[PDB]
C-alpha cells in the first residue's frame, strides 16, 4: 500500500489547497465588485 | 480500485487546477481593466 | 497514466504550474490593495 497511501495523502493536500484558493477567490471577486461598483 | 482511483483523482485535481488558471485570469483582466481606464 | 511514477510525475507539473499562480495572485492581491487605497 504504500506507494498508493503516498499519492493519495500528496493529492488530497492539493486538493484541500485548490479548495483554499478557491475560497480566497471568492473574497478578492467581492473586493473588485466593489471598485468597480463604487 | 487503486490505480483506478488515483488516476481517477488526478484528473479531478487537474480539472480544479484548469478552473483555477480560468478564475485568475479572469480576476486579472478585470484589474487591468480598472487600472488603465 | 499507467504507472504511480508518471501519476506522480504529473501532479508534480501541476504543483510547479500552481506554485507561479500562486506568486501571480498575490502580487495581483498587491495591486487591488493599492486601487482600494486609491
Amino acid at each position: 500500500w504504500g506507494s498508493i497511501d503516498q499519492i493519495n495523502g500528496k493529492l488530497n493536500r492539493v486538493i484541500e489547497k485548490f479548495h483554499q484558493i478557491e475560497k480566497e477567490f471568492s473574497e478578492v471577486e467581492g473586493r473588485i465588485q466593489d471598485l468597480e461598483k463604487y
